[PDB]
């Protein structure tokens, strides 16, 4: 189909151009479409907005008044990284719609880690190490992410790249303390759910420590908010010495006691990581 301005822009006899496609391969409701740009054939992902189910809004640097997801994306798709790009979006009467990168092929890490189970080692060093990289780049232009999980990270299949997906949730970074949070239960870092407070860097850290458990362990670590406020982290799957301290480094229960990302990074479990093009000739062809 043709993507016109309007859903009724055909209605009456009065009257770059993308064509737009089904729904994207999703067991979800996202309200994401299949598109190719037609001036190049490039591959794009269609993304509408409903305006009634917008809880927050921004200006561009414009002075203009769209989704904070529009802000936020605005900002993160300056050059190039492994954050999926913003390529253009307009405003209509009750939406707003999203044109966004789409690699070919793609999967998602959840769909990954179900299809493949608990990562290798190695692997897993490679996806957490891209995926550090991409939200050091959102924190870099200003912008928290506040969902960093599997579902939201898409992996390039041939170039062995990871992207980050959804600003849905997210805000303009800020060092003081956030009392608002739209992730769900088994997300949800400690400090959030005794105290209704966190700051972003820090729960951003907690989140990263969820995905390496996700990654190396094949699930996420806690389902109860007993577990996450309890402070044991079970192992059901064999992991390195090293990779389960700085899983446990990373969910410590005080947030002053979490690694900073130098800290992370500069960690033994972190040394040594592939390149993205070998990642993919070893772990994806």
């Amino acid at each position: 189909s043709m993507l016109l301005s309007k859903i009724n822009s055909l209605a009456h006899l009065r009257a770059s151009q993308y064509q737009v496609g089904p729904l994207l391969g999703s067991g979800g409701f996202g309200s994401v479409y299949s598109g190719i740009r037609v001036s190049d054939n490039l591959p794009v992902a269609i993304k509408h907005v409903e305006k009634d189910r917008i809880s927050d809004w921004g200006e561009l640097p414009n002075g203009t008044r769209v989704p904070m997801e529009v802000v936020l994306l605005k900002k993160v798709s300056s050059g190039f990284s492994g954050v999926i790009r913003l390529l253009d979006w307009f405003e209509r009467p009750d939406s707003f719609v999203l044109i966004l990168e789409r690699p070919e092929p793609v999967q998602d890490l959840f769909d990954f880690i179900t299809e493949r189970g608990a990562l290798q080692e190695e692997l897993a060093r490679s996806f957490f190490w891209q995926v550090l990289e991409a939200v050091r780049h959102c924190h870099n232009c200003g912008v928290l992410h506040r969902d960093i999980k599997d579902e939201n990270i898409l992996i390039d299949l041939n170039r062995g790249e990871l992207k980050l997906i959804d600003f849905g949730s997210g805000a303009l970074l800020k060092d003081t303390v956030y009392t608002d949070f739209d992730g769900t239960r088994v997300y949800s870092p400690p400090e959030w759910i005794r105290y209704h407070r966190y700051h972003g860097r820090s729960a951003a850290v907690w989140s990263l420590g969820i995905l390496l458990y996700d990654m190396v362990c094949g699930d996420i670590p806690f389902e109860h908010d007993e577990e996450i406020i309890g402070g044991q982290v079970f192992f059901r799957q064999r992991v390195s010495s090293e990779c389960q301290h700085l899983i446990r480094w990373c969910l410590a229960l005080r947030p002053s006691d979490r690694p900073t990302f130098e800290e992370i990074q500069n960690h033994p479990w972190m040394q040594d990581v592939l390149l993205p093009q070998e990642t993919a000739e070893i772990h994806l062809h």
